C-alpha cells in the first residue's frame, strides 16, 4: 500500500523527504500522462504502468494492498509470503524505490503545471 511505498522510499533515499517525490514532473504523484520530463519522472512512469498491470489481477488494488517486505542494512526485499497480487505490487514499489535512489533530482521539475506541460 502507499504507506509501505512511502517507507521504502525513506529506506532507499534517507537524504530526502518523501514529499519531494509526491509532486514531480508529469508522473510522480498525481497525473499519469504526457512525456516524462527526465530520468526520475521516467521512474514514476514505469511505476504507474506497473500498477496498471497489477490491477488486471482479480481483486488487486495497488494503492491499498498490504504486502510483506523488509528494509534493513541497505537492502530492500519483498518476502515470499506474498500472494500474486501482493508480490506484483511489492515488486513495482521496490523497483521504483531503487530507481529513485539512482536518479538525479532537479528542483525545477517539482510541482510543474500538469495541464499545460503534460499533454
Amino acid at each position: 500500500n502507499i504507506y509501505q511505498f512511502k517507507n521504502m522510499i525513506e529506506c532507499t533515499v534517507p537524504a530526502r523527504s518523501w514529499w519531494d517525490f509526491a509532486d514531480y514532473g508529469c508522473y510522480c504523484g498525481g497525473g499519469g500522462s504526457g512525456t516524462p520530463t527526465d530520468d526520475l519522472d521516467r521512474c514514476c512512469q514505469v511505476h504507474d504502468n506497473c500498477y496498471n498491470q497489477a490491477q488486471e489481477i482479480t481483486g488487486c488494488r495497488p494503492k491499498w494492498k498490504t504486502y510483506t517486505y523488509q528494509c534493513t542494512q541497505g537492502t530492500l526485499t519483498c518476502k515470499g509470503r506474498n500472494n500474486a497480487c501482493a508480490a506484483t505490487t511489492c515488486d513495482c514499489d521496490r523497483l521504483a524505490a531503487i530507481c529513485f535512489a539512482g536518479a538525479p533530482y532537479n528542483d525545477t521539475n517539482y510541482n510543474i503545471d500538469l495541464k499545460a506541460r503534460c499533454q
